[PDB]
């Protein structure tokens, strides 16, 4: 239909019903279209044409989520920086926006006045009153509402997600986000959701809330994740939907609040992002006490690739809690080797995908791109291994693998068998010099409660007798916590080793 149409219509579809929800502000279908229809128009009375960057500094307040939509609308490119983001990496990705426009939350005008001052930026404009610039809502408050149409080339990149690579700027025209809306009623069922977006509107929440409010449902909207938060707002916004990170899902099901919330009005709770760890997603079943889990794997290069049902998560005769799933209806995968060769069905290689939810590919970055994307297939950088019921299993990031003279370890899958342990409750493990075998295989483990000290060659004799001797850790440390990033920081535990 066009990506713009698909979110109009559902809008008008829930004209008269809550659309955009946050702890500030509630607006209708109605309200929204309108919001967005006048923000358009002020955007194009400030000069903005199709194809022109607009950059954005915001959370995720209702503003944002009509801004987004708007800036597309006009057929601008949408560059939404995380406010989590350092100062430094936001004023890089200013830099090479090629921006017409600079919009920006009142709340974080200090850091505004920073990066403008490292790149300045014609049409500089605030979602409220503010020191810089012109005041986007005031100006929009005083436009017309009628209809914007969309107009510009539904090939062209409308929006730029920072944080693809395996820095990079990720960019997608409205012909593969609607092709992503297409595959997330696939994976979320049939909307009208109401959806918890707690993931920033910069990016990936803000493509969440567009396809919730295009199959005519309503966003509700936090700027974070915290657990008792957001139990509340399950319970208080009677959501549907609400999209996690795997670590996410353990600590909403072994909050001591849980008992006293109500958790009836979910579908679904969809998770991944990150590699979940298997044993403490079962426990988080059995802790919700139903089927609500679905583990999505996708990227901001390739759209949404796999997702394991909630259904298969509890199927009687198998056990999937280490896949990712199965492939979206129109989505090819390819497992392929070193040298790009398709291998048979149970061998371990590249994850590679085709589907019209690619990106166009990275912004101002040509050559990184034609490496990435070859022949029309992404190379996710992933590798893994299919069954012959087309589930798709990931053993490693590429970078992730441990080469033990000549023989490979996957990181992941020996993770696993080592969670997969009752004493074990986290695990990461990482290679380590070794003057023997070049590298070593080191895991760091966390006890689960009530684990006293864990058996060490207990351990390794799993990982013997279930993958083979050169998987097993030569070198394993029980540690009370595993570091993170902003996934594992695999990279601090490698460093934290030498010492
Ligand atoms: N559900 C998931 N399980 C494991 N890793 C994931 C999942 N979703 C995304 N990822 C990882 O993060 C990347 C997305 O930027 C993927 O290519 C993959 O390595």
């Amino acid at each position: 239909m066009g990506y713009l149409h698909r979110v109009v219509e559902g809008l008008k579809a829930n004209a008269g019903g809550e659309a955009l929800v946050s702890a500030d502000r509630r607006l209708t279908g109605a309200e929204t279209l309108e919001e967005i229809h006048r923000t358009a128009r002020a955007l194009a009375a400030q000069g903005l044409r199709p194809g022109d960057g607009v950059v954005t500094l915001h959370g995720n307040g209702v503003e944002a989520v009509v801004l987004r939509i708007a800036v597309q609308l006009l057929g601008c490119r949408y560059a939404g920086l995380r406010p989590v983001f350092a100062t430094r990496e936001k004023a890089n990705f200013l830099a090479e926006a090629e921006a017409a426009a600079f919009v920006y939350q009142p709340d974080m005008a200090d850091e505004a006045a920073e990066l403008l001052r490292e790149v300045p930026t014609p049409r500089v404009l605030s979602l409220g009153p503010a020191p810089l610039g012109e005041d986007l809502v005031a100006l929009a408050g005083a436009q017309s509402a009628e209809p914007v149409e969309f107009t510009a080339d539904e090939r062209a990149a409308t929006a730029v997600g920072f944080t693809g690579g395996t820095a990079k700027g990720v960019c997608r025209a409205p012909f593969d986000l609607e092709a992503c809306l297409d595959a997330s009623l696939t994976i979320f069922g049939e909307g009208p959701w109401r959806f918890l977006v707690c993931i920033p509107i910069a990016d990936l929440g803000g493509e969440m809330a567009e396809w919730t409010l295009a199959a005519g449902g309503t966003v509700v909207l936090r700027e974070d994740f915290e657990p008792a938060d957001i139990l509340a707002t399950i319970g208080a916004e009677r959501t549907t939907h609400v999209f996690c990170a795997p670590g996410w899902v353990y600590q909403l099901a072994e909050h001591p609040a849980l008992a006293d919330a109500d958790l009836s009005s979910l579908t679904q709770i969809p998770y991944g992002g990150a590699p979940s760890t298997p044993a403490r997603i079962a426990d988080a079943l059995e802790k919700l006490g139903r089927p609500l889990l679905v583990h999505c794997y996708g990227s901001q290069e390739g759209g949404w690739m796999t997702w394991l049902s909630a259904e298969d998560h509890v199927r009687a005769d198998r056990y999937l809690l280490n896949s990712v799933g199965k492939a979206l209806p129109g989505t090819e995968i390819a497992i392929r080797d070193q040298d790009g060769a398709d291998l048979p069905v149970g061998t371990v290689g590249e994850v590679c995908v085709r589907s019209t939810m690619l990106m166009r590919g990275y912004w101002r970055l040509p050559e990184l791109t034609a490496k990435t994307v070859r022949d029309g297939w992404l190379h996710t950088g992933d590798l893994g291994r299919l069954d012959t019921e087309g589930y798709l299993y990931l053993v490693d990031r590429a970078k992730d693998v441990i080469i033990v003279e000549a023989y490979n370890v996957y990181s992941q899958e020996v993770e696993h068998v080592l969670t997969g342990h009752p004493d074990v409750r986290y695990a990461a493990v990482v290679g380590v010099p070794d003057h023997d075998t070049t590298e070593a295989v080191y895991a760091a483990v966390v006890p689960a409660e009530g684990v006293g000290e864990i058996d060490v060659d207990e351990l390794r004799a799993l990982v013997r007798t279930t993958l083979g001797p050169v998987h097993e850790p030569k070198h394993l440390d029980v540690v009370d916590t595993i570091p993170t990033t902003p996934h594992p920081d695999k990279s601090a535990l490698r460093t934290r080793w030498r010492a």
